[PDB]
């Protein structure tokens, strides 16, 4: 139909790609897939409450903790409803829900509707008993008051969504190389590989022989792999690769239709930047122009008791008990395979029993399917997520070891998806099919709930953008979605593209037109404000929701406001109005627009702080950290949450003290009592002071991240710490000595401030390590989904000696209390040392 190809149109500009391109294929699983996915669509599209999808209530079923708890203290809780501008509190108890408040209200005024909350577009409706509220829970953490505006439920029709309706040994042939032009160096030497790979488990390997480097190379040969026809497992994958290691290709030996793949192929191939997720992909490269090929052909037909001693079962639980980086000896992998039944008992020993499969033989894999159908304990069994996330990485290919692991995903409430969901999206990643139980557990849970929805868009869309290697599987999800979140929604992103692909533009021009030489010249500032005029009127959307706070829907640019950075690369500072006039208060939306890192990994760190913050909320700590919004809109470039009312440590010893390098160490402390309108608010930020420099000092070590200098960290006015820009003699964390003058302490002493600080640390650290097996299958999943590229051992084994793994208790706590030590020694050592190599 002819409205359909149009709206084919939209759906590519909104997605940044084109999945009705078929010009980079070489079979049809994109496609397949796309049509796969209308199914559990159409599922969840009809079975949401369209009210409640509407409004969609973020809630939570987590208890309240402590420190909030400790803000209640007397079992009642004020709430402000406003009608136009009349208003007046409540007095509700925190187990009261959105309805009993109404019937309350109408019994507290006497000469339906619904509740929302002042400046945003969200809600208090359904039935959860309101201290269950996020946005509430937001409140009492901040010391706030919890605004609500009375009007009616938005249409609940304005989610209309648009309708739809054997025995032989496997042989392969190289028949050669070709690259158009290469003349890439003095000329070495050239050799293919051929792996058979299973979860990045080289089941098989033959080679050819080392000719010379040119623009054309042939053999003509068959390589006799070992393996027999009959034992290649699903998904798994035929790895061509070219050494002199240069460049990549994969192929799906068995396609989506249990298929063995048959015939002639000419596979356009990666380059490595002159162990990682790309690696791994099905997909070739697009630029059939410049880019390496290989041509093969395949000529090869579908798919076909309790007893224990107890030194073994010791040496069974010692083997289970060790982290998920810790490597399994054969002999420990004969021993999980021979008592599976045993192993099968405990949960935690999945990761380690799949993982001791021989997946390159038939009759094992038969073996294990049959073991997998005895899942009472597994379906049992608590929902651990670094349980569920291990069995979704690298290391796992079979269809159905994964499998288990979505199914305990599914209990998880959409407050924990949300928790997780950047990590699930670039799981898909290591996904042999484009058309997975993960890839359609995520569509469902995002067209259940706008918040996940809109989230799930700029995750999928951040990649679709910047990377070829999954772009194109991504995009079928991504469409798929966009396909069943309904007609306001596609509305908001339409206007929040056209926004940000404009302010991008303005980003990249600015960065232009100034040289190495940072200064903001009188002229550059002429530039930014003339570009944002023009761009006001006519072009620029009336309002926008931010990306990063779909709460928030923006307004005008407050031209005046906006600037650039005194810096080599030239970030926009803008700000603009919030676009509800119910808004509470008068304060800018503020959003940096950055050209030059890779804000992907921001948004790994970010989100992982998050987590952090979730672990140690199970535990009633709160550590004041503050994980500002960040996301990645394509190559090198993005936006970040401005953190109003924050300067940097640098700028507060650029102040008092000068600039070339010198440090003083009483500086933050004036700097607060002189940014506190009573000396009791500075009380407070003091507090506040402790326990964020505490939080980030912990995180900080965790992820390694932790020797930074001073520009790279920030406080607010009320004491608030926060690292930043993760943009890429030596010291575990950074507790300066300037640090140490706001805990009261003169490199020796020992203040009630400072005995709390380490208190904290201790209490928090300790605390992740009740988290170890999730904080590390975490860690190396960003590590492969995110960085540069990354080594299969020495990169992600940093996270095991930080949580000190295998380390009792008290160890721990020893190990945590002398790193500090390490800063006490060495104060000012590092942070001049920038400047010192600035000219060697
Ligand atoms: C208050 O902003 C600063 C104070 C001291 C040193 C640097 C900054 N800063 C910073 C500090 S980094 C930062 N990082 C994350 N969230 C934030 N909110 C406010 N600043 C941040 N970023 C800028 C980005 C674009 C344009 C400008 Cl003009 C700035 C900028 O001035």
């Amino acid at each position: 139909s002819e409205e359909s190809q149009a709206f084919q149109r939209q759906l590519t500009a909104l997605i940044g790609y084109d999945v009705t391109d078929v010009s980079n294929v070489h079979d049809d699983e994109l496609e397949f897939t796309r049509r796969g996915l209308v199914t559990p669509r159409m599922a969840e599209v009809a079975s949401r409450d369209p009210k409640l999808y509407a409004m969609h209530p973020w809630v939570t079923s987590k208890p309240l903790p402590e420190y909030l708890w400790k803000k209640i203290a007397n079992n009642c809780i004020f709430i402000v409803i406003h009608r136009s501008t009349t208003s007046q509190t409540i007095k509700v108890s925190p187990d009261d829900t959105p309805g009993a408040i109404l019937q309350s209200f109408f019994t507290k005024m006497a000469k339906d509707f619904v509740l929302r909350v002042c400046g945003r577009d969200e809600y208090l409706v359904g039935e959860t008993p309101i201290k269950n509220f996020q946005w509430v829970r937001h409140c009492l953490k901040n010391g706030e008051e919890i605004h609500v505006v009375l009007d009616t439920p938005p249409d609940p029709a304005l989610d209309e969504v648009r309708k739809e309706e054997c025995d032989r040994k496997f042989r392969v042939k190289i028949r050669g190389i070709d690259i158009p032009v290469l003349p890439r160096n003095t000329d070495l030497t050239v050799f293919v590989e051929a792996n058979i790979q299973h979860g990045q488990q080289v089941l098989c390997q033959r080679r050819t022989s080392p000719k010379p480097f040119t623009e054309e190379v042939l053999w003509n040969v068959w390589l006799e792999f070992s393996i027999k026809i009959k034992d290649l497992p699903k998904g798994a994958l035929l790895n061509l690769q070219i050494y002199c290691l240069l460049y990549y290709v994969n192929l799906l030996l068995i396609d989506h239709r249990f298929l063995l793949r048959r015939g002639e192929y000419v596979l356009h191939m990666w380059q490595i930047s002159g162990f990682n997720a790309d690696k791994l992909t099905s997909a070739t490269n697009p630029d059939k122009e410049n880019s390496m090929s290989i041509s093969i052909l395949l000529d090869n037909h579908p798919i076909a008791r309790a007893e224990m001693p107890n030194q073994l079962r010791k040496q069974l639980e010692a083997i289970i008990a060790t982290d998920p980086l810790n490597p399994l000896t054969a002999e420990d992998k004969e021993l999980l395979w021979h008592f599976r039944y045993e192993s099968l008992k405990h949960p935690k020993a999945y990761p380690k029993l799949f993982s001791s499969v021989k997946w390159g033989q038939q009759e094992i894999v038969a073996k294990t399917y049959q073991l997998l159908a005895r899942r009472e304990v597994w379906d049992q069994s608590a929902l651990d997520v670094g349980l569920t996330m291990q069995l979704l990485d690298c290391n796992f290919s079979d269809e159905n070891v994964r499998a288990i692991a979505v199914q305990k995903l599914e209990s998880l409430e959409d407050d924990d998806v949300l928790h997780y969901l950047l990590q699930l999206v670039q799981a898909v990643k290591f996904e042999p099919y484009h058309d997975s139980a993960l890839a359609r557990f995520l569509l469902k849970r995002g067209l259940r709930n706008k918040r996940i929805g809109h989230f799930l868009f700029w995750f999928l869309r951040s990649e679709i953008a910047q990377s070829r290697h999954y772009q194109q599987r991504f995009a079928v999800i991504l469409e798929a979605y966009l396909r069943g979140c309904g007609t306001a929604m596609l509305h908001d992103f339409t206007q929040q593209v056209q926004v940000i692909e404009m302010l991008q533009k303005v980003t990249l021009d600015i960065k232009s037109l100034s040289a190495e030489k940072y200064d903001v010249s009188s002229q550059v500032i002429s530039q930014l404000k003339q570009k944002l005029e023009n761009l006001q009127n006519s072009q620029l959307p009336e309002s926008f929701r931010v990306p990063y706070d779909p709460g928030l829907k923006a307004g005008a640019l407050a031209i005046e406001k906006c600037k650039v950075m005194a810096s080599k690369k030239k970030p926009l500072w803008l700000e603009f109005k919030c676009a509800d006039p119910t808004a509470l208060s008068n304060e800018t939306i503020g959003i940096i627009f950055k050209h030059g890192d890779d804000l992907r990994q921001d948004m790994l760190i970010l989100q992982i702080l998050r987590i952090m913050e979730s672990i140690w909320e199970t535990e009633s700590l709160d550590l004041c950290l503050l994980p500002y919004g960040c996301i990645s809109t394509g190559d090198k470039i993005g936006m970040i949450e401005i953190v109003k009312d924050a300067t940097t440590i640098a700028k507060i010893q650029q102040s008092t003290v000068g600039n070339t390098g010198a440090f003083k160490d009483e500086v933050l402390n004036h700097w607060l009592k002189e940014k506190s309108p009573t000396e009791e608010k500075f009380q407070a930020a003091v507090e506040r002071f402790v326990y964020s420099c505490a939080g980030y000092c912990v995180a900080t070590f965790v992820l390694g991240i932790g020797d930074r200098h001073n520009d790279n960290i920030m406080i607010t006015e009320t004491g608030n710490l926060f690292h930043i820009d993760f943009g890429h003699e030596r010291v575990p964390f950074v507790l300066t000595p300037d640090f140490l003058f706001v805990m009261g302490t003169s490199g020796k002493k020992t203040s009630p401030h400072f005995q709390k600080f380490q208190d904290i640390c201790v209490k928090a650290y300790l605390a992740l390590r009740h988290h170890t097996n999730l904080l590390i299958i975490l860690f190396s999943m960003m590590l492969m989904t995110g960085m540069p590229q990354l080594t299969s051992k020495e990169d992600i084994e940093y996270i095991r000696d930080a949580l000190t793994v295998g380390k009792n208790e008290e160890d721990a706590k020893k190990y945590f209390l002398d790193q500090i030590e390490v800063c006490r020694d060495k104060g000012w050592t590092v942070q001049f040392n920038w400047f010192l190599h600035l000219v060697l």
